[PDB]
């Protein structure tokens, strides 16, 4: 995309802590930016829309090299980011609002470095990442994640020189399920082909979707959490036509290059009901406030080993709160994500472990070696309604089989158009975020 005139592009200032030893921190002036597809784009030399609502305008967008010549994303001015989009800052935490009434629904954003030019990219093996979350007010159907994706620093402007923002104005957006929704890519409108999505009256699909390889931090509201590694081959961007987006409308889901289903640990599902919930009884409470600490362990202790555990434990008021545990007859109780757990516990739901196919923990190190950027979301889910996090999936599944029961949400749940009334000011919270050796963040 070229850039707008229309409004300078102004970030949110998040600082985080670069740790060396627990209690012994450094500020780094970090700042968090918005994704390209929530932009405005207009035409290069004007004021006139290239895309509105789910439709590009299809005198200036005929092609796409034609849209990419003609129309331009604008920047975000900091009276926009509360008063649009629903982002803010106090201090060291980032808050993002649901809806924000012209009617803008969910955000994405991403962490710039210190420069304010490039994401800040995370080396993420052997060491330890951490933050504070709130997602009280998140109910069935919602979802305010936190995760990394294997996106360019730039944002792919050096590979696609079209795309005159770069990190800077939030674009090369990728991930494990390589989407179709993103409208940027290659540095060119993904206008081909483009389709409405039904009941989402700001998004569409285009022609191409962008893969690359994710790490889930946090996919959670208050009822059910997970995290999750999605290892792709290759792992880096990569936009995809055909079968190897994987697309789950043409039967595709496990023929693409990435893991769509990903090697998952969400209590709920591996059959510990009263570890997470909205209330003070569940051994953590999600009506409250809580740090949320993963440690990425390799083989040999080294930032040069394999990736070969996600580990993960929790502090709320003080209390540290060590990681449920699978609990099923003649399975062990594994506590982390390993490529055994994935085995053991995909053969027992009967998933087909895509998560091995494309390299297992191995692969997903690799991603995690290069650099991975911090993504802060809040969404809702037009295409499964949120199911697969926090209620029946399959919703017709017996729940006493496992894998199929992921939360105690209805399967009624998660309607957009209905989430969208009822949690329209849900607010998800993340702060004080930490970063360094093993140990060293709390």
């Amino acid at each position: 995309q070229n850039v707008g005139t229309q409004a300078a592009e102004e970030p949110l200032n998040l600082p985080i802590s670069v740790c060396t030893a627990p209690g012994n921190c450094q500020t780094e002036a970090d700042a968090v930016v918005l994704d390209s597809n929530w932009r405005w784009a207009h035409t290069t030399t004007g004021y006139t829309n290239c895309y509105t609502g789910n439709l590009w305008d299809t005198t200036l967008c005929p092609t796409p090299e034609t849209c990419t010549t003609n129309c331009a994303i604008d920047g975000v001015p900091l009276a926009d980011w509360s008063g649009t989009y629903g982002g803010s800052v106090t201090g060291n935490k980032f808050n993002l609002k649901f809806v924000t009434v012209s009617t803008n629904i969910g955000a994405r954003t991403f962490l710039l470095d210190s420069t304010k030019t490039r994401y800040r990219m995370f080396q993420l093996l052997n060491r330890e990442f951490t933050y504070d979350v709130d997602v009280s007010s998140l109910d069935c159907g919602l979802n305010g994640a936190l995760y990394f994706v294997s996106m360019d620093a730039d944002g792919g402007a050096a590979k696609y020189p079209t795309n005159k923002g770069g990190a800077k104005y939030g674009t090369g957006y990728c991930d494990a399920q390589c989407p179709h929704d993103v409208k940027w890519i290659n540095g060119l409108a993904n206008s081909k082909d483009w389709t409405p999505i039904p009941g989402d009256a700001n998004s569409g699909k285009g022609y191409y979707g962008n893969c690359c390889a994710e790490l889930d931090i946090w996919e959670a509201n208050k009822q059910s959490q997970a995290f999750t590694t999605h290892p792709c081959t290759p792992n880096d961007q990569t936009r995809c036509e055909g079968v190897v987006c994987g697309d789950n409308d043409s039967g595709d889901r496990y023929n693409g290059m990435c893991d769509k289903d990903g090697c998952d640990f969400a209590s709920y599902r591996m059959n510990d009901h009263t570890f997470y919930g909205p209330g003070s009884t569940f051994k953590l409470d999600s009506t409250k406030p809580f740090t949320v600490v993963s440690q990425f362990i390799t083989t040999d202790g080294t930032d040069n080993g394999d990736f070969k555990e996600f580990r993960r434990f929790y502090v709320q008021n003080g209390v540290r709160i060590e990681n449920s545990k699978v609990n099923f007859p003649g399975i062990t109780a594994y506590d982390s994500i390993t490529d055994e757990m994935c085995a053991a516990t995909k053969g027992l739901f009967g998933d087909l472990d895509d998560h091995k196919n494309k390299g297992g923990m191995k692969q997903m190190g690799e991603a995690m070696r290069k650099g991975m950027a911090l993504v802060m979301s809040i969404w809702d889910d037009h295409d499964v309604n949120m199911l697969w996090l926090d209620s029946n999936y399959p919703p017709t599944g017996n729940p006493s089989t496992p894998g199929v029961a992921r939360g105690p949400c209805p399967t009624t749940s998660g309607v957009p158009s209905e989430v969208e009334v009822t949690q329209a000011n849900a607010v998800v919270s993340f702060g004080n975020i930490k970063f360094g050796p093993i140990g060293s963040t709390v």
